[PDB]
DNA sequence: ATTATTACC
């Protein structure tokens, strides 16, 4: 039960949220990651992503890789769907590209 | 697993 691709929410998102993200989605671990940041007025403010990790990873571990906060699903959409989804929020990070 | 109603297809 450990996956590479997923979807990932942090909604409210903390400091050590940040700084678990900014750590773990680098080239090193993902083959293509990209996670958007939205805190406009109407709604809850979150950090957003997908992660096509070179590594298989059980959720629990995953879970801890992102902060402990995060809601986590197993990726449905191709890697270019998940970056035409993130990449519509208004600030976003992008780490490699997306593997089709 | 987990915070939320946001979340790819």
């Amino acid at each position: 039960y450990s996956y590479k691709r997923w979807v990932f929410t942090i909604n409210n998102p903390t400091f050590e949220d940040y700084v678990h993200v900014l750590e773990f989605c680098t080239l090193d671990n993902c083959k293509f990651a990209i996670v958007g940041e939205e805190k406009g007025a109407n709604g809850t403010p979150h950090l957003q992503g997908f992660l096509n990790l070179r590594s298989n990873a059980r959720a629990a571990a995953l879970e801890e890789s992102l902060g402990g906060r995060a809601w986590l699903s197993r990726a449905r959409g191709s890697d270019e769907d998940n970056e035409e989804f993130c990449a519509k929020e208004s600030t976003y990070l992008r780490v490699g590209e997306p593997v089709s």
